[PDB]
């Protein structure tokens, strides 16, 4: 990922906020020069992405994790709100379309996690916390988690580098930008909200 | 990506449909064992993903494409609708949460495309076609496209292998499945629609 200057994060906490808000990530390895990717829920431990630790799990039947045992470098992609930007919205000419989005790419060394029950229980807690009502596992469900453990593989990534893209129409003049934000306010409020926070500081 | 049997596509056209419907893709290379990824619009040429050709573009200032000149194998990830599945919706116990999603992973040999204007013009046509009204470039905008060309790099992927995941609650018993579909019908109609099509044949 390349980040033009005008799409860079305005604050270092913006990257961590995106990661926490969008835990359904893409975990990517380079198995002997061939990229392999798994979609998996991944949570953040720490205040910042760079230097932080990511925790996730996948299916034991998914052979991807067997590439982790050597502890190679992996890439974890977190994707926030996104949406196609049509020049119909710009109301200007000439023009070209684009796609608006935010994402965090975290790269670091993967390792298998022995404490898989802790990882999955922390993932439940993180993903249910913003819901009302939130689901709390019954004691029977916690026993079910224990029974499921032989079929899961948990892992940690120690993040060496972080890059963040906030591609949110900052390349447009102010009158056009306002039109884009108004259009997403109806069609994609999560993206409009992200545009608003990107202008902060 | 690993695809359990009950999440496999029911029809071979399902993968192509997802690709056409979700052109904002992730292009992934293995630059000397390190995964690198760029978010870019990618369109499909052909009736099937496997054996088909993908066409995309990226920023020339993005150094990712300089890894393509040797024509390595790349992975292109197309992501359809997705959403967190809370056990609150299941109304059963014991239970564990999951994430529902659909995706197509296309792997093949990348090559730079000299015909960049054709690629970007076909991308405009594909992404505007489902809109009403659709944006058609003015002659002035087509000249603007020509003026932008030195700053863009277009590329082709010849897809050798395709895998498709339709992880859409098929592991749940029928009464629970019905509850999931009803909940997404309100919260995420694109995902509910995908659940409906997954049961076809
Ligand atoms: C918010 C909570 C959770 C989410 C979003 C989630 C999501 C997922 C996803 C997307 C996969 C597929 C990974 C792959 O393709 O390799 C998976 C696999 C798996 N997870 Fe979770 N999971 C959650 C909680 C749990 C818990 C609490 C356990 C308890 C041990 C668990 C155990 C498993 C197992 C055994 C598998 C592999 C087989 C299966 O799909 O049932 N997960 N999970
Ligand atoms: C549906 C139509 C289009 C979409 C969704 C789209 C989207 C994008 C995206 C996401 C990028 C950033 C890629 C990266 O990070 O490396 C990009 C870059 C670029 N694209 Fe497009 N594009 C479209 C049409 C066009 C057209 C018609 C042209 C005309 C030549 C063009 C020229 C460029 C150029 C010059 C760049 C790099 C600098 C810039 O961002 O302006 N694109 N495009
Ligand atoms: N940044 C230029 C060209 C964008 C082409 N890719 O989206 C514009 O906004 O007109
Ligand atoms: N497939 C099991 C466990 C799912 C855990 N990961 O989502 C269930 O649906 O209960």
């Amino acid at each position: 990922m390349f980040v033009p200057s005008y799409y860079a994060a305005a604050r270092p906490e913006q990257a961590a906020e995106l990661v926490r808000s969008n835990p359904f990530a893409l975990v990517v390895s380079a198995v002997d020069g061939v990229p392999v990717a798994t979609h998996a829920p991944v949570i953040l431990e720490g205040d910042a992405v760079e230097g932080g630790t990511l925790l996730g799990h996948m299916n034991r039947a998914n052979p991807h994790w067997r590439s982790f045992a050597s502890s190679p470098d992996v890439l974890v992609v977190f994707s926030g709100p996104h949406g196609y930007v049509s020049p119909t919205v710009y109301a200007t000419d000439p023009a070209a379309p684009t796609w608006d989005y935010a994402a965090v790419h975290a790269t670091g060394r993967v390792e298998l996690a022995e404490d898989a029950l802790d990882v999955v229980e922390r993932t439940v807690a993180a993903l249910e916390a913003p819901r009302d009502p939130a689901w709390t596992p019954t004691p029977a469900s916690r026993e079910y988690f224990r029974a499921l453990l032989p079929g899961v593989v948990a892992f940690r990534v120690r993040v060496r580098t972080e890059q963040s893209m906030f591609k949110l129409s900052q390349e447009q003049p102010a009158e056009v930008y306002a039109r884009v934000r108004e259009a997403f306010a109806a069609d994609n409020p999560g993206l409009a909200d992200l545009m608003d926070r990107s202008l902060e500081h």
